[PDB]
């Protein structure tokens, strides 16, 4: 959390369900389970007419595949859109560091 992209950080936290952004309409289901492999599960909310509300919500076995792929599939240009993916959940918070002891 800052006024500029900083990167992949380790969150204080673990989360098996990836919160996927800026999807296009065109991708569904199909486009993701290539995306991700190791998704156990893959949901993608669209509306009455069936245009993909604008994220998803990618499951996999655990924290740990989740994040192989959050690490990697972070920003993936799909159907010309680049997609976000944020571990669902609470939103943590880091450690003061005034100096180091």
């Amino acid at each position: 959390g800052s006024s500029g992209s900083s990167g992949n950080s380790t969150w204080s936290g673990e989360s098996k369900t990836l919160v996927l952004s800026n999807l296009s309409y065109s991708a569904t289901e199909e486009t993701l389970q290539e995306v991700f492999e190791k998704a156990t599960f893959i949901k993608v909310p669209q509306n009455q007419n069936g245009k993909s509300k604008g994220y998803a919500f990618i499951e996999f076995a655990s924290f740990e595949d989740a994040k192989e792929a959050l690490n990697s599939c972070n920003k993936r240009e799909i159907e010309g859109r680049a997609i976000r993916l944020e571990l669902q959940g609470p939103r943590g918070s880091p450690n003061s560091g005034p100096s180091s002891g």
